[PDB]
């Protein structure tokens, strides 16, 4: 007992008050006008089917949301009202009126049911609100639905940062009578505030059977992300250019040689790949799983985790030389290096405190006393332990470094499947420093990947050309519900990850 | 002894037999001519003078070349005829003429001075010949004179590679009756080869004192740089763009996060920055020292490289707690870790024989038999022994890489001066890898180099400044006059690095 290391006391300095990602829904006429003042100025059905199914549906397959896992609305108070009576309040979805005027009883007449919440603020305390606690398990996607001044904010740092995609139903109808705007600005613009926007998707120009014959036409906008772009193109590299090569197994591979990579965590984004889906509750479980230096790998099949399984089998102990260590033992892989390196290992229940250098403590501590030092690395490469390893480190260095209070790591990995280990890796180091932030009382700046032999399996090639038609969406958020007395006591529990919405597993 | 690494048989398969790099000298009108079949059609005397005066200076102050250390000119058997009796063989340089008609006697005739030399093949064979042994050391630049079939191998693989500055002057004469051609490609054309040319001077248009007021101009052009140039746009952006910092001393920096860099290693190309001179002497006499696992530093002091100085002094062993080390003895610093790592100090006198995990030599010997494996790489970053260290690695992990009987190899390096430390860090990884490569019968190929923290001391701004305005020129070569029984055994008289043209030191 302790030994661990002791989480401080407040936030970060200047610290993320956790928001919630959202999608914002907009019809505009041709000119990018809404609404003349007050409401709407056409009249299209077409467009009202496509509100609400893009507001209600979770994702998925036939689910019905019922509380206890729906959507969200966000509405300024104009337009709760301008929504007639017999379809008030939206139903399936969770109305939620910002308001300085109006509580959240004060609104409740029919009559009568509690399916919304008045907010006191605008745009962000909705978004906070909604990452709340309890709000957050049980609310699939928040959509901000309106109007002007809704979508003002929307398009305003640091909402439009949050932004994750716009629906946009363009009407073809004009006037010059229609008194707000709605443009989506042009990537590279002042504008733009640094962001790119690319269409995802774009119906059929559509007929509307109202009055008029009125055209009409749908298009899913989202935020290009360079980040996760640059590990495709990685991987496009490595299949069009990379060097045929055999690894232990016999398996084939193509490799290429060192790569660099970054990724933002800036207000506890984190680098899950969008065009694939990363098994983040391993993630999460293995990499507290080193952090507490542990070894028994059994700890991580127990919580459902089985990854460890195949080189913690009896068998390939033995094809590895380690007769006494009892199966799903590993020896002084990774975490065990992390914390007591050096310390001669016997086996996983031995008591291993006070032995061998606790490099992540003393990280910690010299963060927090001395920030430009050009020393903070851990390294799980060593030579004198190796033999007695399951498996020699992949992911064998990490290196610290701040700037503006902001905390960066660069991880070095030396062998690295694109496959799988690469993307399952990133999140790892991500999560790491969040919490090494968290630890040391500073907000997460960047992940810098450095690849040694980067691969990708023979099999896995034509698997990979799929996933490189694929654009990559917006990355989700790491939110915590909880904290912790020591770092060490952390859990899979206490944090959840908000908003990430992949393609297939 | 031994315990050493003994090197093997042969040079690596499909070998680089040693070239010398070359310049051009030429005479152009403006359709790119050069003379009417046999000779030149037009007159100009400053292109004499221009042409006397670029084949004959040495670098340096006024000093005459003697036989002991002077300049070389190739050419064809048609020039050397084509040059008038009076001024043969051109004096002040080696007058070397191609031939399969004509030998070194052949030539001699009125009499009858040794400046010449009949070589039996093409350009390659001149190149071969003055990088041999003897011509080397005593021959400063070679230079390329003509003519067509001359130019034309110059301007082919492989010699097109080897040419390091073509110095044009263009006669603005014009007729169609000029037989032969020669014109420099632009950049990114089938032509080009891949190379790029730039200006890096021109001069005035200017008037002949011959006959017809003619116009003339010269202009030398060089083979652009992309591998130094990445250098230099790092070091412009840790100025634009770096954090000021503060490091252990006090002294203020400015500092970037992560970057990676390249340079080809293929054919013994040595990436010794141009933009400013390396200290190339000390560079080789430090890595050999590495190699051996030596540790007191007054070997390089002994042999006048004074850079261990500082931190081997009475004053910082003690500063750093070291009281028992003698004066100059760093402890398990780089070199040891990298053949003993892990085996316990006492004093650099000390028997170190067998104790320690020896890296390099398991890394030799995993390249030789299994070259796809993805774990061949050395450590000098020890936990336990960083305490006893008179200084922490800054150059802390290399991994090789093996790809088409090419070795590359990646170094991680935590702490990065740009001032003198990088650059002279790349060469010392740059000699590593050549010698390795030459230790497991390997051809070189990449230097990856990857910078945890970069930075730029804040006096040499302003300094690194002067250096931004310059132009890289192309790079060195390294070659061997002598080889040796073991790796251990190499010495720094042992190789010698070939058309080096930096700007001062
Ligand atoms: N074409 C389309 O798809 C599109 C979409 C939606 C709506 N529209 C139409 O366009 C019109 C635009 O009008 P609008 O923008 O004024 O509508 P609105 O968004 O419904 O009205 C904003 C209201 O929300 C509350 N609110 C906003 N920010 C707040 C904050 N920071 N703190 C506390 N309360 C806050 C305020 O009510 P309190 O007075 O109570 O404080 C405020 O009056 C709407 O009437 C709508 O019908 C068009
Ligand atoms: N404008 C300018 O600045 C410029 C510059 C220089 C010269 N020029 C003129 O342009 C003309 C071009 O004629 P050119 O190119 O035929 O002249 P050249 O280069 O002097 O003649 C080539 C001769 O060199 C020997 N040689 C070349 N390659 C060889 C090889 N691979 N192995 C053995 N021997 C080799 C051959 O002599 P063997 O028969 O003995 O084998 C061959 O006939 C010259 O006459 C010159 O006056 C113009
Ligand atoms: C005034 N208002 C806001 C409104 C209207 N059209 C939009 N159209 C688009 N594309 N995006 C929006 N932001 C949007 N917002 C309204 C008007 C009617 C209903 C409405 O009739 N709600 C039903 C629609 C059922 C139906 O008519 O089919 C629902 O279940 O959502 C809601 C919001
Ligand atoms: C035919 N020939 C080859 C020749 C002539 N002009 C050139 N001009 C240029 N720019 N480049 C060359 N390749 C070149 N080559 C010649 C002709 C004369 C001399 C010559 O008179 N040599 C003296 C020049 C002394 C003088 O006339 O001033 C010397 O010292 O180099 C040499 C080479
Ligand atoms: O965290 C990990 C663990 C394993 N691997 C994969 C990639 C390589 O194929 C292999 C590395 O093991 P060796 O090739 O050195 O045996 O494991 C990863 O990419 N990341
Ligand atoms: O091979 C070397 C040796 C030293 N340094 C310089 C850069 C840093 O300023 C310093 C590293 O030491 P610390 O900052 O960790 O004390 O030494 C190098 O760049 N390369
Ligand atoms: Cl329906
Ligand atoms: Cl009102
Ligand atoms: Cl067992
Ligand atoms: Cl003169
Ligand atoms: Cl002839
Ligand atoms: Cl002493």
């Amino acid at each position: 007992s302790l030994f661990k290391i002791r989480m401080p006391e407040t936030v970060a300095e200047g610290t993320r008050l956790a928001l919630r990602a959202f999608s914002l829904v907009v019809a505009v006429d041709e000119r990018g006008g809404i609404g003349d003042g007050r409401s709407i100025p056409w009249n299209v059905p077409e467009d009202m089917k496509f509100f609400r199914d893009v507001t209600t549906k979770l994702r998925g397959k036939n689910v019905k949301p019922s509380p206890a896992k729906r959507n969200a609305v966000v509405m300024g108070r104009k337009t709760w009202d301008s929504i007639p009576p017999k379809f008030r309040p939206l139903p399936g979805r969770l109305n939620v009126v910002l308001s300085s005027t109006l509580t959240t009883q004060h609104l409740l007449d029919n009559l009568h049911a509690d399916s919304i919440v008045a907010v006191n603020g605008g745009l962000e305390q909705a978004l906070q609100l909604l990452a709340s606690p309890n709000y957050t398990p049980s609310i699939e996607t928040v959509y901000c639905i309106g109007g002007g001044s809704v979508y003002a904010e929307a398009l305003r740092p640091p909402c439009v940062h949050l932004l994750q995609a716009i629906y946009r139903t363009t009407i073809r109808a004009s006037e010059s009578s229609c008194s707000v705007f709605f443009r989506v600005p042009e990537s590279g613009t002042e504008a733009a505030a640094g962001i790119e926007w690319q269409r995802e998707t774009i119906s059929e120009e559509l007929t509307s059977a109202n009055g008029n014959e009125t055209k009409y036409y749908f298009e899913k906008l989202i935020p290009r992300n360079r980040e996760e772009e640059q590990y495709l193109s990685l991987v496009d590299r490595i299949i069009r250019e990379g060097n045929v090569k055999h690894d232990r197994t016999g398996v084939g591979t193509l490799s290429i040689f060192g790569a660099q990579m970054r990724f933002s965590l800036r207000n506890n984004r984190l680098p899950l790949l969008t065009t694939k889906r990363v098994f983040w509750r391993g993630v999460c479980e293995e990499l507290l799983w080193f952090l507490r230096g542990e070894t028994y790998a059994k700890k991580l099949s127990d919580k459902g985790v089985h990854i460890w399984d195949d080189n913690g089998s009896r068998a390939f102990l033995d094809s590895r030389g380690l007769t006494e260590y009892e199966e799903m033992d590993l020896g002084p892989v990774y975490g065990f290096q992390w914390r007591h390196f050096g310390a001669a290992y016997t086996h996983h229940d031995a008591n291993y405190d006070g032995q061998g250098v606790d490099q992540i403590k003393a990280i910690v501590e010299t963060l927090k006393t001395n920030p430009d030092d050009r020393r903070m690395l851990f390294t799980a490469w060593n030579p004198s332990a190796l033999p007695r390893m399951a498996l020699p480190p992949c992911h064998l260095l990490a290196q610290f470094y701040v700037s503006n209070g902001e905390l960066s790591c660069m991880l070095y990995q030396r062998s690295c499947d694109m496959g799988l280990g690469v993307p399952f890796n990133i999140a790892s180091y991500a999560l790491l420093t969040i919490l090494i932030a968290k630890a040391t009382g500073l907000r997460p700046g960047e992940l810098v990947h450095t690849l040694g032999d980067a691969h990708v399996y023979s099999n896995h090639v034509e698997p990979c050309n799929e996933q490189l038609k694929r654009v990559p969406r917006a990355f989700p958020y790491l939110v915590f519900r909880r904290e912790r007395e020591f770092l060490e006591d952390y859990e899979e529990g206490d944090m959840e990850v908000i908003d990430y919405a992949p393609y297939p597993p």
